[PDB]
């Protein structure tokens, strides 16, 4: 695979610039997102975990379109506050329900290194 665990501390350096391809092996979800909650790269174990297919949904909007549960102080809310902020580091559970059974998950959202982007990664729990 990959080898870099879900809740590294570094993980943001690890996956700078790393493509499309080399997410896929990574163990975990991964999705980043752009400050608006635009989907940039989403990873084939996140399309395993919720069942998107990843190259549909790049380009729509993660809280508008893709993951209305999401749309709630509790996760887009934290997320557009680290926009904002120009910070983000935070992990939580949550559970995904959007036309899908609904499936407990881990989730950390961490600033990508440069630039200004922002990882949403997302593990079983
Ligand atoms: C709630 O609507 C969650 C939906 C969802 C979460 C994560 C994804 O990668 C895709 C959909």
């Amino acid at each position: 695979m990959e080898h870099v665990a879900f809740g590294s501390e570094d993980i943001e350096n690890t996956l700078a610039k790393m493509d499309d391809g080399q997410l896929d092996g990574l163990a975990f979800g991964a999705i980043q997102l752009d400050g608006d909650g635009n989907i940039l790269q989403y990873n084939a174990a996140e399309g395993d975990i919720t069942g998107r297919d990843p190259k549909q949904v790049i380009g729509k909007n993660f809280f508008k379109d893709v993951a209305p549960c999401t749309d709630s102080p509790e996760f887009y809310g934290k997320f557009k506050e680290g926009v904002a902020s120009g910070n983000l580091n935070t992990m939580f559970e949550y559970t995904f329900d959007y036309q899908m059974t609904p499936t407990k998950v881990k989730v950390h959202m961490k600033k990508a290194l440069s630039g200004d982007s922002y990882w949403v990664f997302v593990k079983r729990v």
